[PDB]
């Protein structure tokens, strides 16, 4: 039997936080912003809303804009790590990502992004869903702390991928982290093998 690993896209493969900040500052130069070092909480618009009135609506307009997802930069070592992971024996890798509600560009751009960095053949490994608990696997590497859905008992072990917004979070045992792609991801996968 092959080990199945679900790899998240935003915050794990694609730099959503960095891309957001860069484009927000460029479009709203006279507005206050939040340095990544100061990001707290999964929801960007919520922390921006607390910064000053009207920043939430502006933040939202950034990711709803054409080319936001397509132009995100890969996280350091992400492409290299996933390519190697997918080539490993007895290992099936799927990119499991949740598209935003405004569907005009997001779904399309995510497929285009994967084609760009992983090639045409990797498109077969993409799973788009707003509920990752109904996708079965041994592991789910994702930066969102709370991953819930229709399935109360997911088959996967959620390994928290470190991001600016979750770096200070204390996890309840035996929950663990993958600190970055430079961290030992192979050791994590092996711990799940027969
Ligand atoms: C992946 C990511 C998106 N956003 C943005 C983008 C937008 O995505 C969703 C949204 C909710 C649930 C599943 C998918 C998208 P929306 O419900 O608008 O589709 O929730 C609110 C918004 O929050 C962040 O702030 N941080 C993140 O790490
Ligand atoms: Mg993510």
């Amino acid at each position: 039997r092959a080990l199945r690993v679900l790899v998240d896209m935003d915050g794990v493969l694609a730099d959503f936080e960095g891309g957001f900040l860069r484009k927000f500052r460029a479009r709203f130069p006279d507005q206050p912003f939040i340095a990544l070092e100061d990001r707290r909480g999964f929801w960007v618009s919520e922390q921006y809303g607390r910064l000053r009135p009207g920043l939430s609506e502006k933040a939202i307009s950034i990711w709803e804009s054409k080319n936001f997802f397509f132009e995100l930069e890969p996280l350091p070592g992400a492409v290299e790590a996933v390519k190697e992971m997918a080539s490993l024996q007895n290992t099936d890798v799927f990119i499991c990502t949740s598209p935003i509600k405004m569907f005009k560009y997001c779904p399309y751009e995510k497929y285009a992004w994967v084609e760009k960095y992983f090639g045409p053949d990797f498109l077969e490994q993409i799973v788009l869903t707003r509920d990752k608990t109904v996708v079965s696997a041994d592991l789910l590497i994702d930066d969102r702390p709370d991953i819930t859905g229709a399935e109360p008992t997911p088959s996967w072990e959620h390994v928290l991928f470190t991001a600016c917004h979750n770096q200070h979070l204390q996890l309840q045992p035996p929950r663990r982290r993958l600190h970055s792609w430079a961290d030992d991801w192979k050791a994590i996968l092996d711990s799940k093998r027969p």
